[PDB]
């Protein structure tokens, strides 16, 4: 897989659209598997906050704050952040000004990338994009 050559296009299109200010405070939603097939879920994500940091230098939350701010709300461990609720609320324990989620889906040898950035404030979306991931 092609990680880089799908997620900077987008992440260079994230950057140019209004509302996105660069050097705030990302946290960074892992890339959610939701193809027909198995998929190296930390490999994407490692990826995509170089991405992030690399381009537009966003501040990330760190994967132990994370953890620790989980922790504080009462949510198990392992808690992937899937739903708006729980990703806004870790999101304010945290300091975020936005939360990005990402996931792979279709075909597992063919995979389409799609993400959306959340304004923590409101909960709104304010950029969305998808693109295919090659090898």
């Amino acid at each position: 897989y092609d990680w880089n050559g799908a997620m900077q296009p987008l992440v260079s299109k994230m950057l140019q659209a209004d509302g996105v200010t660069a050097g705030s405070v990302l946290l960074v939603d892992s890339v959610n598997n939701r193809t027909n097939g198995s998929l190296n879920a930390n490999e994407a994500t490692e990826t995509l906050r170089n991405a992030l940091a690399n381009n537009g230098k966003f501040t990330l939350v760190s994967v132990q704050q994370l953890s620790m701010a989980k922790q504080q709300l009462g949510l198990s461990p392992q808690d992937s952040l899937g739903t708006r609720s729980k990703a806004i609320g870790i999101a304010r324990n945290v300091g975020a000004q936005y939360v990005l989620y990402s996931s792979a889906s279709g075909n597992v040898n063919a995979p389409a990338l799609q993400m959306q950035l959340m304004l923590v404030q409101t909960g709104e979306i304010i950029w969305s994009g998808k693109g295919a991931v090659q090898q």
